[PDB]
């Protein structure tokens, strides 16, 4: 593959960070500051003119969200996280529900029907999209060699309203669309090519 | 939580390694170069005595493994994965398992009872020591705060045989056992604490 497929496979191999009930310290519009209840600060940063989470200090909120660049201990000894989107309330349904992916490889589709499983009402767009491209990495092969470099995701709701993404490039973070209601996702497809 | 802690749950939030059907360009008995099909080459430690794969150049093997340090691309070009354990044949079952996993936590059974799934015949002892302890992490809060700090899992086999690892502490891979054939598990547990 090239180097642009190795750095995609990097970012979605390199896992991502679950943290429940933390409480937001300060919100500078466009970028947050969060205490983790683990003791760990998140410094959140929030790029798209369409998604800026609007919660003041005190409020609690979940992250899924993805490093940006290393985490890094202060002088007085506390964990400091650089992350990007990811930020939303903490309502929980009764439980968890699957999100399955219905996947096409090369055209045809793939047997494996099943996906990621949330208790969260609500995810970002873009944990979405980590969540299954990472499916598509681990178990469909994507990025891993050059015939699967590219393709698509495809997130339908009950409304018939769409999400989408394109697996050749980086999630489109500067764009990114606000946190949806996941309990009304009809369907998730996705198809990889090259 | 403490900073040994935290230091965990970076570890097993980071992500891993899935490649397949790579080549065995150099096995040095200990250690290993590999090159994956997508071109990239990675270089695995073996340090346990007891799991040393004996694999040689131009045998296939698949990787499901975990860096200990960031990849880095030689002057040539090449991308250079440095990673540890983690390496087996290359035996794939017809349709995938589920390995799920009965998790108690602070005693209390829980009502989840998922767990990965796999098409391989052998898995690395300590590629189900990191999906297990993700899944914990993820979906059951281990390491994310204080009361949650602890615990272990295990695994036993349809003739009784057992695996076990602390999860108080890092995996043992210095004394890590040879890979295991996962169709014949017969559970895998959990228990957090704190």
């Amino acid at each position: 593959t090239n180097d642009n497929i190795k750095d995609l496979l990097d970012w979605y191999s390199s896992g991502s960070d679950t943290f429940t009930n933390s409480e937001v310290l300060d919100n500078s519009l466009g970028s947050m500051r969060i205490k983790n209840t683990d003791g760990s600060i998140s410094l959140i940063i929030f790029p798209s003119p369409y998604y800026s989470p609007a919660f003041t200090k005190g409020e609690k909120v979940d992250l899924n969200t993805k490093r940006t660049k290393k985490s890094q201990h202060t002088s007085e000894g506390t964990y400091i996280h650089f992350q990007i989107s990811g930020v939303t309330n903490t309502e929980k349904l009764p439980t968890p529900i699957e999100l399955p992916l219905k996947v096409k490889v090369h055209g045809k589709d793939s047997p494996l029907k099943y996906g990621p499983k949330f208790d969260k009402k609500q995810l970002a767009i873009s944990t979405l999209d980590f969540e299954i491209r990472h499916q598509l990495t681990q178990i469909h092969g994507l990025y891993r060699s050059s015939d699967k470099t590219g393709g698509y995701w495809k997130i339908t709701m009950n409304d018939g309203s769409t999400y989408q993404s394109d697996l050749s490039k980086k999630f489109e973070y500067n764009t990114e669309k606000p946190p949806i209601n996941i309990d009304e996702i009809k369907t998730i497809e996705a198809e990889i090519n090259g």
